[PDB]
């Protein structure tokens, strides 16, 4: 359980959607993070992989703000304290809004995988994962905006999938978090994305998986990493 509470881009800081506070305010601030009803700080499970909740988490609505970032620059996402038990991959996607992201129809976002890390080392079961690297780096993850991606208004969908109960059908726990970015630069690529409701299935090898054994490989779920990615 947890959420993205802060975002840093080239020395400027942007509050996340503080789901522990904003849902209970009459006038919460405008932020680049999407609002969600995931008030218990929980997850989306595989029974919702074809439903709108998997896109940007439960009942999510776009943030009213966007953060500028140069193509080729970095975006740092700062999570709340992530529990070590929640081992799994850390996956990040960009989707062009082709318009103002704050009024986008989230079912029309086609997500391009631009960053993904999975099982790092399994010499001691259940292994060291991207989520453990995230914990060690001050509970944060940094992604690079591909330098060739065309400028525009994009959603960054940043996600931890916790696998500690994924040995059972519908056991995986997806924690997606969306923020709005205004990407600048001289990129010209418009890679093909995947609709959020088509990213994952409940039987994917990285989704239905028993991490309490030595794994020789872990297939990170979702579409292929885009060749333009860092
Ligand atoms: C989430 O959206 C559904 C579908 O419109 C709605 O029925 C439900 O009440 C919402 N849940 C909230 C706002 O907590
Ligand atoms: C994008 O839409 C939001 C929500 O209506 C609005 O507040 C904001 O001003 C818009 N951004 C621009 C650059 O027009
Ligand atoms: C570590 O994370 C906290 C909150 O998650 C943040 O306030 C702090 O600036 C971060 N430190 C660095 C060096 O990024
Ligand atoms: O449009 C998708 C396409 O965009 C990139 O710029 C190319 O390098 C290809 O490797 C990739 O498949
Ligand atoms: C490691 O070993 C497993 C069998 O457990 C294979 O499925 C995998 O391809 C790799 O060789
Ligand atoms: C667990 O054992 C497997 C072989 O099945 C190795 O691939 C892995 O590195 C770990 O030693
Ligand atoms: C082991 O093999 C799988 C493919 O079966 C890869 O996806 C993984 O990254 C590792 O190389
Ligand atoms: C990942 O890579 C494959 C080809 O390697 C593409 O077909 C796909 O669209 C994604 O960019
Ligand atoms: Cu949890």
């Amino acid at each position: 359980h947890g959420y993205v509470q802060n975002i840093v881009i080239d020395g400027e800081s942007y509050s996340g959607y503080i789901v522990t506070q904003f849902p209970y305010e009459s006038n919460p601030p405008a932020v680049i993070g999407w609002a969600t009803t995931a008030t218990d700080l929980g997850y989306v499970d595989p029974t919702e992989y074809t439903n709108a909740d998997i896109i940007c988490h439960k009942n999510a609505t776009p943030g009213a703000l966007s953060a500028p970032v140069a193509a080729g620059g970095t975006v740092e996402l700062q999570w709340t304290t992530w529990p070590d038990s929640h081992h799994g991959p850390v996956i990040s996607y960009l989707a062009n809004c082709n318009g103002n992201c704050s009024t986008v129809d989230k079912t029309k976002l086609d997500f391009v995988k631009i960053d993904a890390s999975g099982l790092i080392d399994d010499t001691t079961v259940p292994g060291t994962w991207a989520s453990d690297q995230l914990i060690a780096a001050n509970n944060s993850w940094t992604v690079t905006i591909p330098e060739t991606i065309a400028p525009g208004n994009y959603v960054l969908r940043h996600e931890i999938i916790a696998l500690h109960s994924a040995e059972n059908t519908d056991g995986a726990q997806n924690y997606p978090q969306c923020i709005n970015l205004e990407i600048t630069g001289s990129g010209t690529a418009s890679p093909t994305g995947t609709p959020g409701e088509e990213l994952y299935t409940p039987t994917d090898p990285g989704i239905l998986v028993n991490i309490y054994q030595s794994l020789s490989t872990y297939v990170i779920p979702g579409p292929t990493l885009w060749s333009g990615a860092a």
